[PDB]
C-alpha cells in the first residue's frame, strides 16, 4: 500500500508508544506532538482524548494513521493560507502535492516557501528542471536519501521512490 | 502610472535640465544625446528643435516622455534589424519587449545578443528557467537592483517589480 | 548533402582502406570494426563478403556509407533494447534522434544513459535547458568542438552545426 502515511513512516519513522523529541516535549506516531510539558500524566490523557479508547500510551498503525491524516488535513490548511505556496499547491496533481507536503512537514513553510525558483519551475510543469534545481540545495546536502526520494515524487508524480 | 518611460526613470533616473554623461557629451531626460561636442549652444540649438518650443535647456515631465518614447522607437527598430534578437522580441508580450529593451539601454544590442541561452528560453516560454539563469551573470553582480526588477518582469510579463 | 552519414564524417572522419584502432584491430570507413586479431588477411576476408565485391582493403565513400548505415541500424537496435534510453528515442524527431546516436557512437550507451537530466528535459521539449547542462559535462571540456555541433542539433532539430 502507497499514499502520504506510508511515505512519512519510511521518511520520518514510526513511534506506536509516547516518546520525547530532540528540545524537547511528549510525542507520538509520525511526529504528533500531544503536550508541552513535562508530565507523562498529561500527555497520556490527551492521547486517549485524540484516538478515543483506552491506552496509557500505546497505539497500533491504523490509530497512527489516523492521528497523521489530521496532521496533513492542518498542514493542508497551513499551505493554503500561505500565499507563496498556495498557488503551486493548486497547481500540482495529489502525488505531487504528496511531496511538497513532506517538505513542510520536515522544514516547516518557511523554509519550502525559500525554494522560490523551483516551486515556480513545478507550476510551470517544468519537473526535470526543477528537479535539477531542488538537487542544488543546502537540503539536497544534509538529507540526501529522503531529497532525492522527495525530488523524483515532485519529478514523476508517482509513488516509484517509495516502492 | 506604469509604463517603459517610468520603468527607465526608476532604473536611469530623469534629468530635467541639461547635463554631461560619463566620457562625455551634452545630454536630457532618460539618457537623451544632444550633441557631440563641447559647445553648450549647439546642444540647446538641438533642443528647442526637438521639442518645438522656448527654452534653455530646461524641459518638462511630459516633454521628456516625449524624447524618451522617440529612442524606445529607435530601439525597437535596432533590434529588429539584428537577426540575434528579432525572434526574442517578435515572441514576447508587450511587457516582456519592454524588460528587453531596458537591458538593451543598459548595455547595448551586442551585449544583450550575449545573453544567449536565457533569450532562447524566453522564446520557448521557459520563464522561470531564464529568470534563474540571468541571474547567474555579472550583469545580475554588477546591477542587482535593476537586475532584479528586469528579470521579475522577464518572468512575469507583469509591472509588479516597480508598483 | 546533410544526413547521419556526412555528420559521423565531420565528428569522427572517413577511412577508405584498413587501419589499426587506439587498442587495437582492424578497422575500415567511419569506425567500422572488421576482425578481433591480429592477421590482415582475415581483415581483408571479412571486408569482400560484407561489400560483396573485389577489394584488398580499399572500399569508395558509397561503399563505406552503406557499411555505417548497417552500424546505425545496430545502434538504434541497441538504444531500443535499453529502457534507459528507448523513452528519449521515441520522443524525439529524426535529426535529435541522429545526436543522441553520435552520442553513443562516442561513449557507448552506459555513457549516454548517465545523461539522465538532460535526456529527461528533451523528453519534455525543454530544448534550451537541456542544451545548457549539456554544456555543464566533462564530455564537453574534453571534446567541445563535437559536442557544441551535437548540443546545436539536440538544440534545433536541424542540421545547421554541419552545414
Ligand atoms: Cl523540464
Ligand atoms: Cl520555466
Ligand atoms: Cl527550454
Ligand atoms: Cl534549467
Ligand atoms: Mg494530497
Ligand atoms: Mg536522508
Ligand atoms: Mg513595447
Ligand atoms: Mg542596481
Ligand atoms: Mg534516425
Ligand atoms: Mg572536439
Ligand atoms: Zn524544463
Ligand atoms: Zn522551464
Ligand atoms: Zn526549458
Ligand atoms: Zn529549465
Amino acid at each position: 500500500p502507497m499514499n502520504i502515511f506510508e511515505m512519512l513512516r519510511i521518511d520520518e519513522g514510526l513511534r506506536l508508544k509516547i516518546y520525547k523529541d530532540t528540545e524537547g516535549y511528549y510525542t507520538i506516531g509520525i511526529g504528533h506532538l500531544l503536550t508541552k510539558s513535562p508530565s507523562l500524566n498529561a500527555a497520556k490523557s490527551e492521547l486517549d482524548k485524540a484516538i478515543g479508547r483506552n491506552t496509557n500510551g500505546v497505539i497500533t498503525k491504523d490509530e497512527a494513521e489516523k492521528l497523521f491524516n489530521q496532521d496533513v488535513d492542518a498542514a493542508v490548511r497551513g499551505i493554503l493560507r500561505n500565499a507563496k505556496l498556495k498557488p503551486v499547491y493548486d497547481s500540482l496533481d495529489a502525488v505531487r502535492r504528496a511531496a511538497l507536503i513532506n517538505m513542510v512537514f520536515q522544514m516547516g513553510e518557511t523554509g519550502v516557501a525559500g525554494f522560490t525558483n523551483s516551486l515556480r519551475m513545478l507550476q510551470q510543469k517544468c519537473w526535470d528542471c526543477a528537479a535539477v534545481n531542488l538537487a542544488k540545495s543546502r537540503w539536497y546536502n544534509q538529507t540526501p536519501n529522503r531529497a532525492k526520494r522527495v525530488i523524483t515524487t515532485f519529478r514523476t508524480g508517482t509513488w516509484d521512490a517509495y516502492k
